[PDB]
């Protein structure tokens, strides 16, 4: 019944997707750049017959058009036996400017989401990228050659909308978007609407106010000429995944297929595959406790010998070990008060952002970072005091300057007062006692790291 209610918005009934409120875009390019005409790849013709009825049909929506450029790029196919074209606009990609990506990454995205909204509903928009229209300026960019040896039509097309491969349309689609949204954002108070390129989330506080702000939503995407994919939308569930993370009253989860994506790794024998390895992982650094200590061995061989010894074996266990065994984070909470549980050994600060959960204290973060070269020289009772202020920095980015608690295996308010060079800084933000509180000592548990009665 959402499916008739409104016809428009879905990529099913709603036909092709064209940002109506957008202007057709124009693709600046580099200084120095020159057009590259590259050669057309010699297609297979069981390639070439799969590929053909995708390119008329992209022909009939008028989304490739004929033309005449300097430009010319690959189109290769791609993977049963249904060919799909894939343009290789790397040699482009090199040619246009740099953007500032102003995409925030899934996380920190999710990271803007309060408990108080618990009813959910996930959408994504079918053919994102296509919505927007390329200004016949640009269009030559984005020629390649187009040939059919069985009709002998050795000719060239382009694409009259922002195609795929080509390195800016993420971003260029995710500032298209929140612009086009910022209408329906304003109007809905009530609502939390949240935005990765194509992936939207929106929660509210009750069902209903769910059910009513889906329909809007979904008016408005069909008002703007954006399409959604009605197959795979999750709407007014208390349950949702979104981004490759499970969100559940209050609470969220690392889904199974984002630990695939790191658990499917085969162990790293070159330092590249190694480096990849822990940059996938590192996303999943504020579900690992102890993290940065823990991938202590991994990071040396970079750039060296790879030695993959016992100590690098047990290191890549654990990670995933650790990711088998990752919690359940709950939602950080803005009207509430944080604490925050630290701990350091070996120069590796570690600890634990916690808030409030009935009588219990459910963590919303593991925060993990190394000490500067600098300060992991430092005495023991002084890379704590090191420790507690690097990670207090990272919650900052958590709780929004909101109350927050201290607690440590050895206190030291002390020390931060009368140190007998660096302190003028950490007196900046840990003796402004408006957002910072301390607590007694209290030695925590190596592995959940909360208190111990």
């Amino acid at each position: 019944t959402w499916l008739s209610d409104f016809p428009q918005a879905w990529a099913e009934t709603g036909g092709m997707g064209l940002a109506v409120r957008q202007a057709p875009l124009i693709i600046p390019l580099k200084a120095t750049s020159t057009p590259v005409s590259i050669k057309q790849y010699p297609m297979s013709q069981e390639a070439r017959l799969g590929i053909k009825p995708h390119i008329q049909r992209l022909l009939d929506q008028g989304i490739l058009v004929p033309c005449q450029s300097p430009w010319n790029t690959p189109l290769l196919p791609v993977k049963t036996n249904d060919y799909r074209p894939v343009q290789d606009l790397r040699e482009v990609n090199k040619r246009v400017e740099d953007i500032h990506p102003t995409v925030p990454n899934p996380y920190n995205l999710l990271s803007g989401l309060p408990p108080s909204h618990q009813w959910y509903t996930v959408l994504d928009l079918k053919d994102a990228f296509f919505c927007l229209r390329l200004h016949p300026t640009s269009q030559p960019l984005f020629a390649f050659e187009w040939r059919d040896p069985e009709m002998g039509i050795s000719g060239q097309l382009t694409w009259t909308r922002l195609p795929q491969g080509f390195k800016n349309s993420p971003t260029l689609f995710d500032e298209a978007l929140h612009r086009d949204l910022a209408d329906f954002r304003i109007q809905h108070p009530d609502l939390i609407l949240l935005q990765y390129v194509d992936d939207l989330l929106l929660a509210a506080t009750s069902e209903l106010d769910c059910q009513q702000g889906t329909r809007a939503l979904l008016q408005t995407l069909g008002n703007l000429g954006y399409r959604a994919s009605a197959k795979k939308a999750q709407i007014c569930q208390k349950q949702v995944k979104y981004l490759g993370y499970l969100l559940k009253e209050g609470q969220r989860w690392l889904t199974e297929a984002r630990k695939e994506t790191v658990m499917g790794q085969p162990t790293p024998k070159t330092p590249r595959q190694l480096r990849e390895f822990l940059g996938t992982a590192g996303f999943c650094r504020l579900w690992i406790p102890g993290f940065a200590e823990m991938a202590a061995p991994l990071y040396p061989l970079t750039k060296t010998l790879f030695n993959w010894g016992p100590d690098q074996q047990k290191a890549y266990q654990e990670i995933k070990q650790a990711l088998l065994t990752a919690p359940a984070l709950g939602l950080p909470d803005l009207t509430k008060p944080f604490e925050l549980f630290v701990d350091e050994k070996q120069g590796y600060a570690k600890g634990v952002l916690t808030q409030k959960l009935g009588p219990w204290r459910r963590p919303v973060a593991y925060l993990s970072k190394k000490l500067d070269p600098v300060a992991a020289g430092w005495p023991p009772c002084l890379r704590m005091v090191a420790a507690i202020a690097v990670l207090t920095k990272d919650a900052g980015k958590l709780t929004m300057g909101q109350p927050l608690v201290i607690k440590a295996p050895h206190a030291v308010e002390a020390l931060v007062k009368q140190p007998p060079a660096r302190m003028t800084h950490y007196q900046a933000l840990l003796l402004d006692t408006d957002r910072v509180q301390f607590g007694p000592v209290v030695a925590l548990n190596p592995a959940t790291l909360l208190p111990l009665p």
